[PDB]
């Protein structure tokens, strides 16, 4: 059976009809994450701070199920202006992953997000026990 | 190997180049579902009911492969107006999952779906 | 654990903060694919030719990892105009999959994709060794 990932003091705290993610055997599915502060639930200022924080939130949920950034098998980034934020996502991923290797990834533009945010991400990880 | 989930009296019937979903080892991958009637292909009337049909469709298909709502590891819900429909989604989810627990999800706005619908869901499950 | 799919003489060459795809246990995840020429990275001319190309790149990557079109457990197709392109996709899927059986899929309109392309695809595959 899946195990829903319980919220942690490093992690988002779900405030509605959802979970932060689930462990399912070897796989870990993180729900949509965005650049909110875990404590207040409010969005962080700054384009790059926002996106870095979206990644950190996602990675925390993952790490709370035993997956690391090196276990990512798919990232789906939805943003609000691909022309504008694709380079930011690039820059933030260079910060996190260094020179690689990088996970498979898809970046799409979309009209509206959780809360009017600029970016939301879906992460799926493979982390055998 | 994977096994394509074959249509059912509880299930939607595929009308083109796709399947309802597939079982792959321990997992179940349901393709996109709209809030339509399994028997007519007409989009069921009215917001609340439509969004509930969507889930009920998705969940029948999951059921055809031996997956229950308690098995959802991902829901991706695309809607045509997020401000107007997440409340409806949130509400349909409470009806189905009660107080808890709930699957991971992501809810996005998309400018169009096939045949001018308001909502579409992608579900992934673990048995 | 996870195995990044390395570029190939049949395959696209990553050039940015991503990989063509990954194999994890029994599954293969391919990142976003466009209808570009594997060698030049230029987008192919022609609606149908392009959507054919997009598909062909996705499967070339999936094969580099031991998966065939008969292994497809989910296709998510992001297009710029559902009305003008659902049919093109149906046609291309006929040409490739013949009478089937066809994979589970979803087709979405989306205001923009990177590079200004009209379509992009996400394939997930199941191919136990």
């Amino acid at each position: 059976s899946l195990k829903i990932i319980a919220p942690t003091d490093k992690t988002i705290t779900p405030s509605g009809t959802w979970s932060i993610g689930a462990r399912a055997g070897d796989f870990v599915f993180i729900g949509g994450m965005h650049g909110t502060d875990r404590v207040t639930g409010k969005m962080v200022d700054g384009d790059e701070a926002r996106i870095r924080r979206m990644f950190d939130n996602m990675l925390a949920a993952a790490e709370a199920a035993g997956a690391t950034k090196a276990d990512a098998v798919r990232l789906t980034v939805f943003v609000t202006d691909v022309a504008k934020y694709r380079p930011v996502v690039n820059k933030v991923q260079k910060d996190i992953w260094g020179d690689g290797p990088y996970p498979p990834r898809t970046v799409l533009q979309v009209p509206a997000l959780d809360q009017g945010d600029i970016a939301e991400i879906d992460g799926t990880f493979y982390a055998p026990a």
